[PDB]
């Protein structure tokens, strides 16, 4: 089979192009109202094809800008918006995560609320159709529901570990003698909520028999039972841009890669096709103190260090042995530029680092991350 390169090519090739269709679509929006203004026009189109021209977008009757920077602009600043909480469409998987999952109660804010996870499928495959990418990353469950893939106990793992543990024990041992019931527990408001995991739940004790369903169940009422309607819409918004024959080639990895752009960058193989220069060295101080920084950020906050040095996010195939500048090759590499009073710059077309000797590690990782703060 292909790669993922030879798969998107390939998925690019079955892409085809839209003849009946304007040979633009036109929207005028404003900032203020990015959310309102854009969910009016995308949802009001006569047919979802129109959204397939190319993209010629306005800000507040700002006119005269490279369209395909204003909508590459656009796809950040709606995408900031639809998956902010504040609204409650979609909400953080779990207080120490950083991905997103859908709200199950998405309908107390807006009983419209499923005509916006519509919306949200549109733009999200307006994102994949013209080639820029979603500012967000989803749960691995997301991902697996929109290729129509089983969520398995393997996913549970990446969004509540200690869950997959008490579910993991379950599996490989027999769990009858804990005298467990076919109901969830759940703390809400410190309070405590059961919910039948299936009719008359609560006197059906969990058995080497039946554990297979129970774990079933209980993934099921986790990641899909209160939110299927609300996946329903934004795959249907999705698919009227992206034919969901065209997506399965994608795995759940790829899928995520080429929407939002992981996410999963591996540090070791950074390290090692490293280059130094201007005085430093493989072990150097402060190159040992940056590589201790890099270890400890976010894989959100990697991927946003390494856009700013490279220039987009999008770590090259074969790992980083293979990175390439303007100019042709060029390897990741720091070079001790500067004076500790001034932050770090980067030279996107020369993937290069320009690093003060800073004489701290939690200096270098104040100033660091502040000029990390842009894109
Ligand atoms: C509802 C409270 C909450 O988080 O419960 C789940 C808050 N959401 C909104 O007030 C809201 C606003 C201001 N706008 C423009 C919305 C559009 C769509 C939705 O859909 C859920 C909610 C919105």
């Amino acid at each position: 089979s292909r790669d993922y390169k030879r798969k998107y090519e390939f998925f690019r090739r079955k892409l085809k192009k839209q003849n009946d269709i304007p040979n633009k679509f036109e929207m005028k929006l404003r900032r203020a109202t990015v959310l309102e203004d854009s969910y009016r026009r995308i949802m009001g189109v006569k047919r979802a094809d129109f959204l397939k021209a190319r993209l010629w977008i306005e800000f507040d009757g700002e006119k005269g800008l490279d369209y395909g920077g204003v909508a590459r602009e656009w796809f950040f600043l709606i995408s900031k918006e639809m998956f902010n909480p504040y609204y409650g469409l979609f909400e953080y998987s779990a207080t120490d995560n950083y991905t997103l999952q859908i709200n199950p109660n998405s309908g107390l804010c807006n009983e419209d609320h499923l005509s916006y996870f519509k919306f949200i499928g549109r733009v999200a495959g307006m994102a994949v159709y013209h080639g820029k990418l979603l500012d967000g990353f989803f749960i691995r469950p997301f991902y697996k529901m929109m290729l129509h893939k089983p969520i398995t106990l393997h996913d549970m793992e990446s969004v509540d570990s200690e869950y997959y543990n008490s579910l993991r024990w379950i599996l490989e041992n027999d769990p009858t003698e804990l005298d467990l019931r076919f109901i969830i527990d759940e703390e809400l408001f410190g309070q405590t909520h059961q919910h039948e995991l299936k009719n008359g739940g609560s006197e059906i004790v969990v058995t080497n028999k039946n554990k297979k369903e129970y774990i079933y169940l209980v993934i099921q009422w986790r990641f899909v039972n209160r939110i299927q309607k609300q996946m329903a819409a934004f795959k249907e918004g999705f698919f009227e841009l992206i034919p969901q024959d065209l997506i399965k080639i994608f795995d759940e990895n790829e899928l995520e890669l080429l929407m939002c752009g992981l996410g999963d960058v591996d540090v070791n193989d950074w390290r090692e096709h490293t280059k130094y220069k201007n005085g430093y060295s493989a072990n150097h101080q402060v190159i040992q103190w940056f590589w201790k920084a890099v270890l400890m950020m976010d894989s959100e906050k990697r991927i946003r260090l390494l856009q700013f040095v490279t220039g987009t996010s999008r770590v090259p195939m074969n790992g980083f042995a293979e990175l390439y500048g303007s100019n042709g090759p060029q390897s990741f590499t720091v070079e001790q530029w500067g004076t500790p009073e001034k932050l770090p710059r980067a030279h996107t077309c020369f993937n290069r680092l320009d690093l003060p000797p800073y004489e701290s590690f939690e200096e270098l990782w104040d100033k660091l991350q502040m000029a990390i703060e842009n894109t």
